[PDB]
């Protein structure tokens, strides 16, 4: 019954047409988006066609009062194919022409931006260790997890937040969900390129100080990770979030190592070991 | 007589043609913007038409020395419909043609950017509690208000500023308007997704320490909120501002709660309670 | 003989073809940029024309082996006007056609981006007080200057740096130019909308502590201001820089005030007073 | 056998089709990218051609059941040249027409964004001193290197990180690679315009305190520099990274100076001296 999902998205039921047009257009599925555009496209040409007929027989080589002919003329006109069978006749016909044109291009201009707006979304090639571990490092127990960059490109000024979320009681006795950002021994990495093992020493300042497993379940406490950085691949900012539950903390565990020396004598990164955590079993 | 409006825009009278072209183009209303473009469009084609006539009878199937014909030819040419009745004749005619073309496309290129520039403005789906409240939390009186995200998408590295604005006297006795940023118990939220109740503990460091209501009215003091964050919906930064007056502070009040358990046993968010503030009435 | 100009640009002589293509294209003057594009345009069509002739007489209604005809055909083809007199003949002709097309549009795609890239540059509507002043505020002498927003739109999370630049001697006796960022009583303004008077208290920590005018000239010291913020007008970041010389510091001066009450009883901002500094003359 | 290359890219062997489409399209070489586009272009027209034939003899002046004719018609249609020899016949023909059109433009819209996305990548005109030096400045030994801006345009809010990377042993005896950000006497430069000499004083807090050369080789320690700032040229953010090995530290060295006075009496910047480091040789 987790508040937060693994993908880091909160797991709550929300209780609440043309209002949010721009968001909606970027939020819709490509199929749908394309449909909408299409609809709009067809629609407007039909409207234009009517405008033509409305004048009456103003297009060369058009079957008299036939909408199809007018419609297809309108497309050839608005897409500026301008084949040349169907042609404007008289001032009214042409004005509508020079109006459509502009309309068509403006539409392109609007379509483009939408396309580009929806199209240009990078994704940090970042992978999160499936588990966290609590274990002694440099003489203090430390909570850690680790990120691996999945692409050859590097992430610049990358940095990460480790946030504990759990239920608390106020002195006034208000029982709420609170967020604690957890001090990391290293929160910035100006050049993230291969793997980064993030650590929160646990000492008298850690909100998880002197806490066992049972105490963690008890406050229904989870751990939220936000990673962000500027990706050289996209020359644009990227982010990635992940969440862990009390039970994905492997106490006493140690992340295995991912840095190897090849037979060749060349250093390497093995991402098979990435999710592997060493453990002592005491019968 | 408030200095700051609810929308957060300052409420002052300012005392001050082609100077600010780019701003103006992004600032104008869509109707107007479209008009301007249109004007420009029509205009330039007329100019081009004249260029054609100026050569004299250089277009196939054009009524001799008729501007309409030339004009419409110019559009068919510049929009590149190129129907094919009206056609260039001779070097002069065509050079103008190949010039227009380029002109037309450049215009498209310019129109597009404007369109996209004006079109691509997101808006944080963020809603501000209509009121603030001053009340004891964890043993210190605290000023608070709260934000609710209005969309399913999440806001990353969101953060908020609570700024007190009020009149002060210098030792030198200059009576000015000063801004005090108010320390919040939590000013960053790397993953804002549902509701956030922001708090400024009031203690010996709060510029509103040991201040009653009467003292607040007296310094004609308001409270300004700036929220900002990176919206996953738009993959782009968003912001939202709000302002409160001395009298929108509900002393002793407590925001009601918006987190519920459904019959289903599924957690939920009710935004009807969002503006509701509990209060003790003592006859 | 100032190191830094008023516009904030350093005032030094630098001592140092296709190398920096992208920068150069955004850096060139519009006239030039347009020329380049034009050149490129004409050029490529000529090349294409030759390709056509090279096949030999492959265009309907083209004077045999005439470059003009081929050239103009090439434009009508690459701009996709496609009038219809000149037409491809045979596989070779048309392949070149379908190649040009694509070429043309790609060019548009490239032109557009350049245009948009160069076109979309906002400018903070920000005006800098022509002078600084050193005067007592709240019981410490303070260096100040002030910014006024020149537009109705607001600047968000605006902030400013006041940097002293002057010559110094190391213990080792290296005589260099050093930069001192000067602590401001207020360095962030989350919502900058009208005027902001920036202040650097001078106390035992100010690098300009117990410094007279003569001492300032002596270190050939200037003051550099960088302002930056997110402009609502453009929904994009803006910046502005300014520089002051030792002699634009008006000692004992006080900026006059720009906030007024109208006859109407409505508050206002007068930017005529903006550059005016009060002063005591002692015969 | 360096972990980090001079260009700042880590020097490790990584061990790991349509999966990463967007990255891949921005990552591919221009030749390849253009090819892909071309392929896609040709391909789709062929598909469309088949659609036409499939209806059977629906294009004016087309050799019966000939794919070439159909293909070339399809291009003239999708690029909207619309010459006018080949023309649609009947509802089926034209519907396909009005479909292609839209398709073509959408493709343009998609191509454009890619182009612009890949095209609009600035590069900080920044040059890194080929060496570092350790030498006494203001009475403490200091590690330094220096950056020179290579262009007339200025970089705003520029800042730099000096990161030591070397092997360490935990109390628990885990022998890992750790990153130490090194405190710089000056880490921000709001207006970087000519040269900046960055310094890390070495004192009891420097992770390189009381370290000789032999000790540096021994921890196989390198130094990584990340520079970033907002480039006025591009009105966009830029970055640059560099790395140094233990042996590119010139102990006792002093960077020569690059600031000169011309015969004219005008100040100047000489970038020939930029890589030159003074040194005392003691036989
Ligand atoms: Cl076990
Ligand atoms: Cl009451
Ligand atoms: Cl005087
Ligand atoms: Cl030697
Ligand atoms: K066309
Ligand atoms: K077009
Ligand atoms: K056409
Ligand atoms: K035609
Ligand atoms: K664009
Ligand atoms: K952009």
């Amino acid at each position: 019954p987790r508040i937060l999902n693994s993908d880091g998205s909160s797991n709550i039921t929300r209780l609440g047409w043309l209002d949010d047009h721009y968001h909606d257009l970027l939020t819709v599925s490509w199929p749908v988006f394309i449909t909408l555009i299409t609809g709009l496209y067809l629609v407007t040409n039909a409207l234009f066609a009517l405008a033509y007929l409305a004048c009456g027989d103003v297009i060369e080589n058009a079957r008299p009062g036939s909408f199809t002919d007018a419609f297809f003329f309108s497309v050839q006109t608005m897409a500026t194919i301008g084949y040349g069978k169907l042609i404007p006749i008289g001032p009214l016909a042409n004005t509508l022409v020079t109006l459509e044109a502009l309309c068509g291009m403006l539409g392109l201009a609007v379509a483009a931006s939408l396309i580009y707006a929806r199209f240009t979304r990078p994704t940090a090639g970042v992978l999160f260790s499936s588990r966290m571990v609590i274990s002694d490092f440099e003489g203090k127990p430390t909570l850690m997890m680790r990120l691996a960059n999945l692409r050859i490109e590097q992430i610049i000024e990358a940095d990460v937040h480790l946030v504990l979320v759990r239920s608390e009681i106020s002195q006034e006795g208000m029982v709420f969900r609170r967020f604690h950002d957890l001090t990391l021994t290293r929160s910035r990495s100006p050049i993230f390129s291969l793997s980064w093992t993030v650590m929160h020493p646990i000492d008298h300042h850690s909100p998880i100080y002197g806490e066992t497993d049972e105490t963690l379940r008890n406050s229904h406490s989870e751990f939220l990770v936000l990673f962000t950085g500027h990706h050289e691949a996209f020359a644009q900012n990227v982010h990635a979030r992940h969440a862990y539950s009390c039970d994905e903390i492997i106490w006493g565990g140690h992340f295995v190592d991912v840095f190897t020396t090849l037979p060749d004598g060349r250093r390497a990164l093995d991402l098979g070991k990435f999710h592997e955590i060493a453990q002592h079993h005491h019968h």
